[PDB]
């Protein structure tokens, strides 16, 4: 359990005093829960962490109850940004961040859009930030925005793949963190400009 806090994701904007409906379970956007994701929905998840079986736009997607297209942060293109995750129950696993470089609030984000910009960690270590220790609190991740990419209505997607289930690793082996895991996604509305 945790949420993208800086910039604030859609279901957490109430915490900062925005006029968006509150979600007191904003730490629980776990794709409808593990069994719903993996037993009901074939491993699929909404773009923004909702149960995949809900119709689009889902509650945390643009046009859903929490998706009012209110920009919560403005960044310079190509800059290093520092994002904060509030981790309430610190399940082992890793985080990834994707940018849908959308320019119109009336079109809907898709995973294909997000997948065009998988964000690199500023430290050069790749695309996955690993939370190695079970410690609740605020985790900061420094990310490099892609050079030359600007967007007036961007969506930032945080993905958390937990690692607390044992499964077939596919190499003849099984292991902790192999196979399907509980997953979280959160979306935040941001803008990126040359400035
Ligand atoms: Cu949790």
């Amino acid at each position: 359990h945790g949420h993208l806090s800086v910039p604030p994701m859609r279901s957490s904007m109430w915490r900062d005093g925005y006029n968006v409906p509150p979600n007191y379970n904003d730490d629980g956007l776990n794709c409808g829960s593990f069994d719903v994701q993996w037993v009901k929905n074939g491993g699929k998840c909404g773009e923004c962490g909702d149960d995949y079986s809900l119709p689009r736009p889902r509650p945390n997607e643009s046009g859903g109850m929490y998706g009012k297209n209110i920009i919560v942060a403005n960044y310079q293109q190509g800059s290093t940004i520092s994002v904060d995750l509030h981790i309430q129950a610190p399940h082992i696993g890793f985080f990834e961040f994707r940018l849908c470089a959308r320019n119109d609030p009336n079109v809907l984000e898709t995973q294909d859009c997000f997948d065009q910009h998988l964000l690199e960690l500023a430290d050069g270590s790749g695309t996955r930030f690993t939370m190695e220790e079970h410690v609740a609190g605020e985790y900061t991740v420094d990310l490099k925005l892609p050079q030359g990419v600007t967007c007036t209505n961007c969506v930032l997607q945080w993905f958390w793949r937990t690692g607390n289930r044992y499964g077939d690793c596919g190499d003849g082996t099984s292991g902790m963190g192999c196979g399907p895991q509980e997953e979280y996604r959160n979306c935040a509305d941001i803008a990126i400009a040359w400035s």
